[PDB]
């Protein structure tokens, strides 16, 4: 098989969301040796918003080099099993460079199509990974609309098979921040070794 | 009184949400003559990403401009009493453009504070109108997470009495776009003449 793991956090090496992304990919090697695995820094590697021009490139040379850049992306998404998203939440949303992904990857006859009954997604046979960090406590409650979204967004392109992984209380000192890493990396096994 | 207009969407004088804004604008001017207004176009005059970097200055040249255009924005926010937020949905979320604004104007000691009881919003007394336009029909269902974020969002700095106008169906034809523009304005008709 072929894991995809998308890393979005702006925190670089503090980041929490990428530590457990390096913890999900060092115990998938071990357990699985033989699987490629690809990792996409959306962070180091930023993906451009989605602007009035590029959503014409969806030509001029930025528009061109827009729709390259998508194709690729979408080809990417296509050629790998399980992908694996960090979805750090800033300001009650993902991250913008996450955000930026995902436009570019949703189009219409690519990555889903419509049909009499509704949108359908393209993007078959997936299973995915979010590995979602907060600082403060948010599962099963009003406040994260992030779970949902992405529900909502994988699902529209044919993501349907998600399992998540929190790890939320970060800011809550020394303890709060190891039970979510601890909770995150045991749940994270249980996937790995299922 | 003071009203402020923020413009998101990136589809310039074809945008729905624009063109329900200019009738709101309209609207108010011709009801309030003295009250002063100010629009914000996002998508015109882009707010940058958020950034590693940028997160950080919330110092280098490019630093010490995000902090001021972010302070910028935060007095401009504070110095107007209702507040007009267009909310075009683009994949199930925001636009990228409104996002890149909030995220400036989220800032600790500044626009919220933390309190023994959670964080507590400091832009208070304002009355937010969310203008937001769908190609589809999401609204009281499970697809819409952008009402919800709103809420939660603007609650945050502070501002927890929203009137949300909702435009949706726009991609279902003639009659169903009419509905939508004719419903959408009725609606700000009535927040006008309140
Ligand atoms: C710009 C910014 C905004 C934040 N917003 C929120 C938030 O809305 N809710 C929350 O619970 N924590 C929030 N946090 C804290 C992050 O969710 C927490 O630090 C998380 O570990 C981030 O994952 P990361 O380290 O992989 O970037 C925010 C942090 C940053 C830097
Ligand atoms: C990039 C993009 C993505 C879209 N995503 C969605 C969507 O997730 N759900 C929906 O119902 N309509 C969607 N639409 C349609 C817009 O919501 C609809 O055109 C709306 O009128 C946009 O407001 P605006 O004209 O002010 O930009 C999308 C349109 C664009 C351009």
């Amino acid at each position: 098989s072929k894991v995809l793991v998308l890393k979005s956090s702006i925190l670089a090496g503090y980041s929490q969301s990428n530590q457990l992304s390096d913890y999900f990919v060092e115990q998938w090697r071990e357990k699985h040796s033989a699987d490629e695995i690809t990792v996409r820094d959306l962070a180091a590697n930023p993906i451009p918003v989605l602007d009035g021009e590029l959503v014409g490139a969806l030509l001029t040379p930025r528009q061109q080099e827009a729709l390259a850049l998508s194709d690729e992306l979408i080809a990417e998404l296509k050629a790998h099993d399980v992908i694996v998203i960090a979805a750090p939440m800033y300001n009650f949303n993902i991250s913008t460079q996450l955000k930026n992904y995902f436009d570019l990857v949703a189009r219409a006859g690519v990555t889903f199509r419509y049909t009499e009954n509704g949108p359908e997604g393209l993007v078959t046979g997936k299973k995915a990974i979010v590995i979602t960090s907060r600082g403060g406590i948010h599962k099963d409650g009003p406040t994260d609309l992030v779970t949902p979204y992405l529900s909502t967004f994988l699902g529209f392109i044919g993501i349907t098979d998600v399992k998540f992984v929190f790890a939320e209380g970060i800011a809550y000192g020394p303890e709060m921040a190891a039970k979510a890493q601890s909770d995150a990396k045991a749940a994270i096994d249980s996937i790995v070794s299922a």
